[PDB]
């Protein structure tokens, strides 16, 4: 009974989190076997982030320039390098608490957790989505650079996302564990464009079944839609188009519920077209996407 | 930049769960120091949940009868006393991941993490408030007895919550780490009526000041209010009365924003009066009330 935005339990990352400092700057590092990563911009001061030269900036850097430390462990650093905008520093010391883990670079529209540490010491985690544009609407403050996303299949956490940056919209941009961009952004102070972004549709028709499985049915109705038609609303909108692809993903939804998924897409239809009228839907007054069918599922079967 | 319903980092708390099994239940228990804590209802069959004689139940059971088991490590019983609705489960072996910790029964409109467990293995984190009326709107199936609910302050876990039950309504009801109820509820599996619940004014004022640092602005308005005024619309609209408690707390938002705690309290009269006119605040459509000022605090400052 009941539905929550959930995180994944964060010990087995918390247990990674380090502190980087390189000069003055301090942001946060994740330390996996022997290395440890963090964004490039350590090695930044405030003048050198309006077009940085990180390479050049780098050369100025030697081993015992990074300060690396875990609570009271200061971390011997043996090598560096850079890998697209992330730095890999190599340690003399394996981390004991190295979970089972995977670097994955994830679809737009999927969800993960994100543990929001500064200065190496976690402060909280919540769950959120990947916008269809690549930016990540997070929570995060001066220091929180170098915070992780990740998702955790049994005992192996799979690391999607580093925080890197806050666009001037106010919204956060990040890499891959290899240090690559989501979206077209870049690592320097300057003004950058988020692309247009969209509602995650088949998030929010996992989160209408999670609905009706915990008693929230009121937005059922007597219609049904086609592919075609619901994407002619959905375009209208600004909702993902709906693919046979996002169907058979919400197969096991459809199958537990009794209701075809095109049925519920006349139910999304009817919500877009006339809004929800006062109404909540578990606890939202709005159309949530930030739950994929596989969350929905996890969530209502009780996976640990 | 942003404002996200973020939960404490779970690792401490992960480190002490633990599953427990008496006759065919079982159902978590939490493992602080040498001692295995769990909801009472461990004893029952389905058959006896009608109206538990609990001590009866626990007559018939020896230290023997409790499995305890932490992964791979059994725990070996050797004391079993019932206090309150919890049972307490003297183990031989002090567990090594306890975190410094203390038990607190929290005040109703507080928040709290909650770690969803099954089978003594986390599931998920969320954050919830302790509604007015005492139960939470949590996230539990069968098999999440015994999950608890914490605050983290530095290094210390404060437990407040022990799941034990869910009302024919689908909430949830549970109690302190002494066993006794937030509520009237009673470990039964009778219909129980849970009181009328109110919207927790203070929160929603704390997060509409979170709104406003983050510079969702549109509800700021020319009007101002005063406490008298104010509590006969909250009580039209089942808000919890405003005192000057409440005011007091919100002291460092209303310092920080420079917005009279009476000024805020004239914006959030006219969302109550005229509804938010199809706009968000903080990405939701309704008034939140699972932030505490000292929440917006501590996630507008960082603290770790
Ligand atoms: O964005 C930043 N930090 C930040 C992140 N998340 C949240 C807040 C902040 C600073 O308030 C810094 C300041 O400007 C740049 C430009 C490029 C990069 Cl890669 C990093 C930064
Ligand atoms: O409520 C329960 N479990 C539960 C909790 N949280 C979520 C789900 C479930 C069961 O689906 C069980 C079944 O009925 C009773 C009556 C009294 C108590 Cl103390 C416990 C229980």
């Amino acid at each position: 009974s009941g539905f929550r935005k959930m995180a994944f339990p964060s010990g087995k990352v918390e247990g990674c989190m380090v502190q980087v400092t390189c000069g003055t700057t301090t942001l946060n590092g994740l330390w996996l076997d022997d290395v440890v990563y963090c964004p490039r911009h350590v090695i930044c001061t405030s003048e050198d982030m309006l077009n940085p030269n990180y390479e050049d900036l780098l050369i100025r850097k030697s081993n015992h320039n990074f300060l690396v430390q875990a609570g009271n462990v200061q971390l011997r650093v043996i090598g560096h390098s850079m890998q697209n905008c992330v730095l890999k520093l190599k340690v003399d010391t394996a981390n004991p608490k190295t979970p089972k883990y995977k670097f994955v670079r994830i679809q737009p529209g999927q969800t993960f957790s994100v543990l929001a540490c500064y200065n190496g010491s976690p402060s909280g985690v919540y769950q959120c989505a990947m916008r269809p544009n690549f930016t990540i609407k997070g929570s995060f403050l001066n220091g929180s650079c170098g915070s992780v996303g990740f998702n955790i299949d049994y005992d192996c956490v799979s690391f999607c996302y580093m925080h890197h940056m806050e666009l001037p919209t106010g919204v956060h941009a990040g890499t891959d564990l290899e240090g690559n961009f989501y979206g077209p952004f870049v690592d320097r102070q300057t003004a950058q464009a988020a692309g247009t972004d969209t509602t995650i549709t088949v998030n929010v028709l996992a989160w209408l079944y999670a609905a009706v499985i915990n008693g929230d049915r009121w937005f059922l109705n007597r219609f049904t839609t086609t592919l075609n038609d619901f994407n002619l609303v959905a375009m209208k909108y600004n909702y993902e188009p709906l693919t046979q692809d996002h169907v058979d993903i919400l197969g096991p939804l459809s199958a537990q519920t009794g209701i075809a998924v095109l049925d519920m897409c006349a139910s999304l239809k009817e919500l877009l077209q006339n809004g929800m009228n006062g109404r909540t839907i578990l606890g939202s007054a709005l159309l949530e996407d930030e739950f994929t069918p596989f969350d929905v599922v996890r969530q209502c079967s009780g996976v640990t």
